C-alpha cells in the first residue's frame, strides 16, 4: 500500500499556487499519495472523521483550528513534519526571540514592554524626546517598536531628532505600499511590545525559506523601513534580488528549522555591521515564481518521508544526493 501525505492547512493556503506546485511533483513518487484535507472537514467535522495519513503537513493560517490539528496529530500519531505545539509560540514574538537566544543566533538588542491593559500606564517605560528606557535598558533612536503578537504587522520605527523625529508605520501590504511616514514621534501608549535596536543594512531585508536543516533558499526585497512603495517590475511582480546565503547564515538556517522544529520555515535576516541578525522566524512558507524551489522542495520533502517511512512499510530505498540552495 501507499505513503499517504496528508496536507492539513486552510483552503486559501492548501489551493494556492506554490502548493499545488508542489503537491504534483511530490505526487511524481512512486509509493506516495497526497490527500488534501478539504477546508469545510477541517472546520466542522471532529477530527475522528478526518483523513488518515501517515505524515501530516499542517500549518497555521488565519481562521485555522490549531487545537484541532494537535487533537488529530495526537489521535493518529502521523510523522508530522512541521511540529505543530510550536506554531503556538510562533504567533508570539517574545517567544520567538526568546528561542533565537536559547541557540546562540545573533538577534538585534531587544526588550519587552508588558503592559497591563486595566493600568497601562504603571509599565516599565520612560520616554525621551530622542530614546526610550524598557525596563532599565536604553534604546536611542533610531529604535524598532514591535507588537508582541507575531500576527500584528503594525510595526514603527522611530527616527531621531538628527533625521527629522517622527516615525515610519508598517503594515501588511495595502495596495502599492507598505509602510508611511508619521510626524507622530512618541511611542504607542496602549499595547505591549518589544522595542529593538535598528540594524542598519543596505536597504533590503533578506527573506530565507528552508526546506529541512540543509536546504535553503533566499531572495531580497527592498525594505519597508525605507519609504514604504512597494518595487514591481514591467510584469507588476514584486522586484527580488539574488541572494546566496555566506557559510554563517546556512548554519543560522539550520538552527532555525531545528529550533523551531518547521522543516518548512520562512524567516527574516537583517546584513548589518558584517554579521546577520534574524528579525522574525515565520513557519511554514513556500517561495513563489521559482521552478527549481518547486522541484528541490518536493524532492526534499518526498526523500524525508521515504527515509522515515520506508522500511515500515518495507519499501526499499537507498538515501540519494541532495541540493543545500
Ligand atoms: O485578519 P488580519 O490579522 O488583520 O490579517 C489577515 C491575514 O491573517 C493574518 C493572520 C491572522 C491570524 C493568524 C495568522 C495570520 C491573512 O493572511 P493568511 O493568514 O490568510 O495568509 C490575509 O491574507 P493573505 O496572507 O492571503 O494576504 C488577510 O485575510 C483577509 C481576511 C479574510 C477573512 C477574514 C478577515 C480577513 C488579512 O486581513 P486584512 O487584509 O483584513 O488585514
Ligand atoms: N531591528 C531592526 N532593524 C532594522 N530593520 C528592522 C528591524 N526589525 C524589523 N525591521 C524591518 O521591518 C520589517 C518588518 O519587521 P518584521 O520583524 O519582519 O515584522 P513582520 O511584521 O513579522 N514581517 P513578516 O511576518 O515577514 O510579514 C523587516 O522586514 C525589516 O525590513
Ligand atoms: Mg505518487
Ligand atoms: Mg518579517
Ligand atoms: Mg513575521
Amino acid at each position: 500500500r501507499q505513503i499517504v501525505v496528508g496536507i492539513c492547512s486552510m483552503a486559501k493556503k492548501s489551493k494556492s499556487k506554490p502548493m499545488k506546485e508542489i503537491l504534483e511533483r511530490i505526487s511524481l513518487f512512486k509509493y506516495i499519495t497526497v490527500v488534501v484535507f478539504e477546508e469545510e472537514v477541517i472546520l466542522n467535522e471532529p477530527v475522528e472523521n478526518w483523513p488518515l495519513c501517515d505524515c501530516l503537513i499542517s500549518f497555521h493560517s488565519k481562521g485555522f483550528p490549531l487545537d484541532k490539528a494537535v487533537a488529530y496529530a495526537k489521535l493518529r500519531n502521523p510523522f508530522v513534519i512541521n511540529d505543530l505545539n510550536m506554531q503556538y509560540l510562533i504567533q508570539d514574538r517574545r517567544e520567538v526571540y526568546s528561542i533565537l537566544q536559547a541557540e546562540g543566533i545573533l538577534l538585534p538588542r531587544y526588550a519587552i514592554l508588558n503592559r497591563d491593559p486595566n493600568n497601562p500606564k504603571e509599565c516599565n517605560l520612560i520616554e525621551g524626546e530622542d530614546h526610550v528606557e524598557v525596563n532599565g535598558e536604553v534604546f536611542q533612536k533610531p529604535f524598532v517598536e514591535k507588537p508582541v503578537s507575531a500576527e500584528d504587522h503594525n510595526v514603527y520605527i522611530y527616527y531621531p531628532t538628527s533625521a527629522g523625529g517622527g516615525s515610519q508605520r508598517l503594515f501588511r501590504k495595502i495596495g502599492s505600499r507598505s509602510s508611511v511616514y508619521s510626524p507622530e514621534s512618541n511611542v504607542r501608549k496602549t499595547g505591549s511590545y518589544i522595542y529593538e535596536e535598528f540594524m542598519p543594512t543596505d536597504g533590503t531585508d533578506v527573506k530565507v525559506y528552508t526546506v529541512g536543516p540543509d536546504y535553503a533558499h533566499a531572495e531580497a526585497r527592498k525594505s519597508p523601513a525605507l519609504d514604504g512603495k512597494v518595487e514591481r517590475d514591467s510584469e507588476g511582480k514584486e522586484v527580488r534580488y539574488p541572494v546566496i546565503l555566506n557559510a554563517r547564515e546556512k548554519l543560522i538556517a539550520w538552527k532555525v528549522c531545528l529550533a523551531f522544529k518547521q522543516t518548512v520555515c520562512g524567516f527574516d535576516l537583517l546584513r548589518a555591521n558584517g554579521q546577520s541578525y534574524v528579525c522574525d522566524v515565520n513557519g511554514f512558507s513556500f517561495v513563489k515564481n521559482s521552478m527549481k524551489y518547486y522541484d528541490d522542495c518536493a524532492k526534499i520533502l518526498g526523500n524525508i518521508v521515504m527515509r522515515e517511512l520506508a522500511p515500515q512499510f518495507h519499501i526499499p530505498w537507498s538515501i540519494p544526493l541532495e541540493a543545500e540552495d
